[PDB]
């Protein structure tokens, strides 16, 4: 249940970063784009793992870890500008 919040929260982070990206200048858009890519990628990973019964608690928790770190990072980048 906690991941249901985290994943959608990261979808929010993804969305907001997308909104910021289109408003940012190129260099900044690109850097935050990379962070967005990392975030969205682990987003997709977690989104997949939560539905994947083959994904183990460690795999899932690691996905949560990296997604969390990516949202922390991207969020930090959002707050930067």
């Amino acid at each position: 249940e906690n991941l249901d919040k985290m994943i959608s929260e990261a979808e929010v982070l993804n969305d907001m970063a997308a909104r910021k990206l289109i408003t940012l200048d190129a260099e900044q858009q690109l850097e935050l784009m990379k962070s967005l890519v990392a975030t969205q990628s682990q987003l997709e990973a977690t989104k997949n793992l939560i539905g994947d019964p083959n994904a183990t608690v460690a795999d899932l928790q690691i996905a949560y870890t990296t997604l969390g770190n990516n949202t922390q990072a991207l969020g930090n980048e959002l707050i930067k500008l």
